[PDB]
């Protein structure tokens, strides 16, 4: 476990993370994809061997000894708001199980379903709150990765408001 488990946010490419494992914002088919998924494919391509897994699940594949947790959020283009919200919660719960099983002291994590799976809506708060519900019972240091300057400020504010 971490000595004083924390949340932090950084605005940079998650493929350059300083944590003991990474969460990929994967597609269900284990394809290279776009955005976070394509950065993860370039950095850890070996982790895409048999990485396909259903929506609402996470599947870990090692790249050497470095764990890549492939977490499949719902595409809100296809899911109803109700069923998508349930699957997005479930994906983060499966991430927390994997992080616990691996015994890591730190994890790098993107906001699932906030990019091309957002169905054209701002889901910062929805996705971050499901991240917190799952990860609050874990003792890993959690480092959230984002790319937008305004999102960095809002995630930082949300972390600080609980402390
Ligand atoms: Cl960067
Ligand atoms: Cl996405
Ligand atoms: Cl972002």
């Amino acid at each position: 476990g971490a000595m004083a488990p924390s949340y932090r946010v950084k605005r940079m490419d998650i493929a350059k993370n300083d944590e003991e494992c990474v969460v990929n914002a994967a597609n269900p088919r284990g394809l290279p994809g776009d955005g976070v998924c394509k950065a993860v494919y370039k950095k850890w391509p070996e982790s895409f061997k048999n990485s396909a897994t259903p929506v609402g699940t996470a599947k870990t594949v090692m790249c050497g000894t470095y764990p890549v947790i492939h977490a499949v959020g719902p595409n809100f283009s296809n899911y109803t708001e109700s069923e998508g919200d349930r699957e997005l919660a479930a994906a983060y719960r499966e991430v927390a199980k994997e992080v616990t099983r691996l015994g890591v002291n730190s994890v790098a994590i993107p906001l699932l379903s906030t990019g091309v799976y957002s169905g054209g809506k701002d889901r910062l708060t929805q996705s971050l709150n499901h991240l917190f519900t799952a990860m609050d019972s874990t003792d890993a240091d959690v480092v959230i990765y984002c790319r937008d300057k305004e999102w960095e400020k809002k995630i930082s504010e949300a972390i600080q408001m609980r402390t």
